[PDB]
């Protein structure tokens, strides 16, 4: 039930070059991939081997991966192939700027749990599937695509010469799924909210340390959130044109419910465009700005998605206003 990504396209990367004028532009968390769709395989591959190095991973296994992956995601609106490097650029950014913070165990499950993180996104929520009585929710009672996301992600290891994982000791090997899996569940937005309060209340008392194992669970925890919603740190229209996105996959999966004879949330009604505005300031109060403080309090040099994140409340406040 995989898709196996064919010569051609694993081969056409392995020969691809990053243009020059794009190492630059990488390094930067604002940083913009919409622009460079053909590119996108193959800045993944750079950004792994600027984190971890060249011989990290056997460079022909490392690219059936991708394109394997690439060709498991399906063609919704949002939660798709390129929301799977956004998300993946913005943790190779977080990751670049406290490096040594992390093991290189950490960082090849990250970045690879990161261009994971959603595969085989159906376009639909948790909750639609829980309350229909999907097999998929049978199958898992809390987080139900997010295990689904870890499944295919361990399916497609299992692929002939998709292992990256192979030259790893099998202690490191229960590790790195066990950093992945841990990673894929905590990107459920429902588990966000007491992973946030607990890592502010380990902050503030002074309780917070790296070393124990169950805040740094909880550190990497808040990342996977700060990057699964990295769009919000994009620039003005960058965010504008992917707010766009996501709302066009919340109103399909609103108008399958109106069939049914429910009427959805506000935020999957496609009748509450007017909402828009005042749904996105509550969504920056309640978890993007909560997200970002957080996470510069414990790392302050991802203060960028923090700032970027108060200029995009302000545009959002001034469409409130009328002006726009
Ligand atoms: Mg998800
Ligand atoms: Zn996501």
């Amino acid at each position: 039930h995989m898709s196996i990504c064919t010569s051609e396209e694993w081969q056409g990367l392995m020969q691809f070059t990053l243009p020059v004028r794009l190492c630059k532009e990488i390094e930067l968390f604002h940083f913009d991939i919409g622009p460079f769709e053909n590119m996108w395989p193959g800045i993944f591959v750079y950004m792994v081997h600027r984190s971890c190095g060249t011989s990290c991973f056997e460079l022909e296994k490392l690219c059936r991966f991708i394109m394997s992956v690439k060709k498991n995601y399906r063609r919704v609106p949002y939660h798709n192939w390129k929301h799977a490097v956004t998300v993946a650029h913005c943790m190779y950014a977080i990751l670049q700027n406290n490096h040594t913070l992390f093991t290189d165990l950490e960082r090849k499950g990250l970045l690879i749990a990161c261009l994971c993180h959603d595969l085989d996104h159906r376009g639909f929520s948790n909750s639609y599937l829980q309350k229909f009585d999907h097999p998929l929710a049978a199958l898992y009672s809390t987080s139900t695509m997010e295990q689904h996301h870890f499944s295919q992600t361990v399916s497609i290891l299992q692929l002939e010469g998709h292992n990256i994982f192979s030259t790893l000791s099998s202690s490191e090997y229960e590790q790195v799924l066990e950093i992945i899996r841990k990673a894929i569940i905590a990107t459920d937005l429902a588990l966000y909210f007491g992973n946030r309060k607990q890592l502010e209340e380990m902050y503030q008392t002074g309780s917070l340390n790296l070393n124990n194992q169950s805040h740094r669970d909880r550190v990497i925890g808040l990342m996977m959130t700060a990057c699964d919603l990295c769009s919000v740190t994009k620039l003005w229209p960058v965010t504008k044109l992917t707010a766009n996105d996501i709302y066009a996959e919340f109103w399909a999966e609103g108008d399958e419910m109106k069939k049914l004879g429910i009427q959805p949330i506000p935020m999957m009604d496609r009748d509450k465009k007017d909402e828009v505005p005042q749904g996105q300031l509550g969504f920056y109060n309640a978890v993007a700005i909560p997200c970002y403080t957080t996470l510069t309090q414990i790392l302050p040099p991802t203060e960028p998605l923090l700032k970027a994140c108060r200029d995009n409340l302000s545009q959002w406040e001034k469409v409130i206003r009328g002006e726009e």
